[PDB]
């Protein structure tokens, strides 16, 4: 176990911003993906885990960011990317989110660099939208040692994703007209029977439903924060907010497996 921080209250983790402070940077010279933003705590107290999250088609890190300082100021380096090309595809995708991590193991050992000895290259995560979930499923297909996986609105040509043992939690938008979840996020999570997982659906949800701007950024960023600290910093006092079904009319639908209370 790698427990950072005070034990979570629902309220806490509801809250926009965690107990550390959060400093960022624009990564200068990108490696196998176009930009990058840095997230990472001064804080800490030891080693944290590495998240890389992606956008979906056309899309930049705008859609993404607010889970940079979110997930960030609970004890984590994020990274956010946009793409080689907005027009990439999800396996491209996969392979960019890979070469971010990557680089952020790089910038861990760049005495220049303000993550240096700060990341535990060990423990890395994957988050995305849409394509960029899409592509997150498929990191965590091809890349078992992934701790965890966290994809919001999911798209990708295949829904098996069945070889997947990281532990998953999919966000799902109930009125997704682009991504629908009855042929995109649920076949997709019904698809896994090999790991930890979780489908946390919002009511009305649009497919922006859990991008920055959005109106559930407390149970979303709950769920995000907690999801990760359960199973990147295998953090059992996050058990109940992870494996939690949220009394919450915010919540369509809610499916969970293997989350061990």
């Amino acid at each position: 176990s790698h427990m950072r921080g005070p034990n979570p209250t629902a309220a806490s983790l509801e809250a926009s911003a965690g107990p550390f402070t959060v400093r960022s940077f624009t990564v200068s010279r990108p490696s196998g993906y176009g930009a990058g933003t840095v997230y990472y705590p001064t804080n800490a107290g030891g080693t944290v885990g590495a998240i890389a999250i992606v956008p979906g088609y056309t899309a930049r890190q705008s859609s993404i960011k607010w889970w940079g300082p979110r997930l960030a100021s609970h004890g984590f380096v994020v990274i956010t990317i946009d793409t080689n090309s907005t027009l990439d595809q999800p396996d491209s995708r996969s392979s960019q989110q890979m070469a971010a991590l990557r680089q952020v193991a790089s910038l861990n050992g760049t005495s220049s660099s303000p993550i240096y000895g700060k990341v535990d290259t060990a423990r890395m995560g994957v988050m995305g939208w849409s394509m960029g979930g899409g592509g997150s499923l498929i990191s965590a297909a091809n890349n078992p040692s992934l701790k965890a996986a966290a994809p919001q609105a999911p798209w990708h040509s295949s829904t098996n994703f069945s070889s997947v043992t990281v532990p998953t939690l999919i966000f799902a938008c109930e009125n997704d007209s682009i991504a629908p979840v009855n042929s995109s996020a649920l076949p997709i999570y019904d698809s896994m029977s090999r790991n930890a997982k979780q489908f946390l659906e919002i009511n009305g949800g649009s497919h922006s439903c859990a991008n920055s701007g959005n109106s559930n950024q407390a149970l979303i960023g709950k769920k995000g924060v907690a999801w990760m600290k359960r199973f990147m910093d295998n953090d059992t006092r996050y058990s109940t907010f992870a494996c939690e079904n949220p009394n919450s009319t915010r919540v369509s639908d809610f499916r969970t497996a293997n989350c061990s209370l």
